RNA sequence: UGUAAAUA
């Protein structure tokens, strides 16, 4: 309970109370862990402070490791810490320099263990943004290079950490964390895991040259050029497994679905997708990555792929058939089907450019279109059962009105 | 007919 002197006569935190009672008490602990106590706390902090009151607040709060490490891994004072260091970044005082870097040694020291917990990891992040970006770096540093990054990144709440470092810090200081996921066998368990799937992809986010990135300098978006190649050169050594994982199929479909990763969504395409379009369409995962490949591929790749599921395979030896016949009816594949009547259907509508490398395509959409009219038209009474199917069928007669 | 993130 709170301090015997801060009660009434019935036992609840007397009104009216002042910010610098509590810190000439030193009990400023027993408030900071209660509901009601930092509830106090948090607001006559935001009040305007004198020197001297910041003087106590910074040593009462940041001033001792294990105290603010005791408030900052607590369910209560993890909110008073964020707030005092505000204040410190924000009085220009003397005690400035000293006050961050002392700062900066209490969470190095307990790195890992802070990012873990539930309440201290959101230290470890408003410190990133909010610090001097001198000292926010080095703080980066104090990240552990061995299986307790795997640990870090997979975890419910240390993932949020590492996403806030890959957002306002300057890729320099974390191009280990790069190298840390590239190799082979750490990517394989970062990317299965259902929060490593979101650190993936926050990195190549960040090493993508989009609009996001045009402040930086050319020699900036060299090293990003080069932190980009050498995790995605490991991401297609290990695309067939990451595609039809559970949650690493979100990061092939984010690596094809962007424009500005097109280098790379041409080779997942050909070096993975390919000669595997109709195996790939019948899993459960990486069908959602087939229909992104169909989305976005360059004309000249769609015509390989649409050549592949018309006439790549052999068909049956005794029913007689093919990939279209399999796909339309499986569970998955017959979305795939869908994308690509979607996308033949969106050419000949104006929907969707036809001109591409400096020519016309349109005569290979029709050509395409043509083939799944005639099986559809062919199959219209089995296909009729199906939702799929009938979403086929009058997809057809709607562009046929057109 | 088919899938994903943590504080009062």
């Amino acid at each position: 309970v709170l301090p015997t002197w801060s009660l009434d006569s019935n036992g609840e935190m007397r009104s009216r109370l002042s910010l610098s009672e509590v810190l000439d008490s030193g009990d400023l602990m027993k408030f900071a862990v209660d509901k009601t106590g930092c509830q106090f706390l948090e607001k006559a902090v935001k009040g305007s402070l004198t020197s001297y009151q910041k003087f106590q607040l910074f040593e009462q709060v940041i001033g001792r490791k294990d105290d603010f490490l005791k408030l900052s891994t607590n369910i209560f004072g993890n909110y008073l810490v964020q707030s005092v260091i505000g204040i410190s970044l924000a009085t220009n005082d003397d005690g400035y320099t000293k006050r961050q870097e002392k700062l900066k040694n209490f969470i190095s020291s307990q790195m890992t263990d802070m990012c873990l917990d539930k309440f201290a990891c959101r230290v470890i992040q408003s410190s990133l943004q909010n610090m001097d970006l001198s000292l926010a770096c080095k703080l980066v540093q104090a990240l552990p290079r061995d299986a307790r990054l795997i640990a870090i990144c997979v975890d419910q709440n240390a993932n949020h950490v590492i996403q806030k470092v890959v957002a306002v810090i300057p890729l320099k200081n974390w191009e280990f964390i790069v190298d840390f996921v590239a190799t082979p066998e750490h990517l394989r368990q970062i990317c299965s895991d259902k929060y490593g799937a979101y650190v993936v992809q926050t990195i190549i986010e960040k090493l993508t040259a989009d609009s996001m990135n045009v402040d930086l300098t050319s020699a900036a978006q060299n090293l990003r050029e080069r932190a980009l190649q050498r995790l995605m050169t490991s991401v297609t050594n290990r695309c067939q497994e990451l595609a039809t994982n559970e949650y690493a199929n979100y990061i092939i479909q984010h690596i094809v679905s962007n424009d500005d990763l097109a280098v790379y969504r041409e080779c997942i395409i050909e070096k993975c997708l390919m000669r595997n379009l109709l195996s790939l369409s019948q899993e459960k995962f990486a069908s959602h990555v087939v229909e992104k490949a169909f989305l976005h591929a360059p004309l000249e790749l769609l015509a390989e792929m649409m050549d592949e599921i018309f006439d790549g395979y052999i068909p049956h030896p005794d029913t007689g058939k093919d990939a279209l016949d399999i796909m339309m009816f499986h569970q998955f594949g017959n979305y795939v089907v869908q994308c690509m009547l979607t996308i033949c259907c969106d050419a000949v509508s104006g929907r969707r450019q036809t001109k591409e490398g400096g020519y016309d395509h349109a005569i290979s959409f029709q050509d395409w279109l043509k083939k799944l009219h005639s099986r559809v038209t062919k199959e219209r009474h089995r296909l009729s059962r199906f939702s799929s199917g009938k979403k086929m069928i009058e997809t057809l007669a709607n562009l046929r009105s057109t």
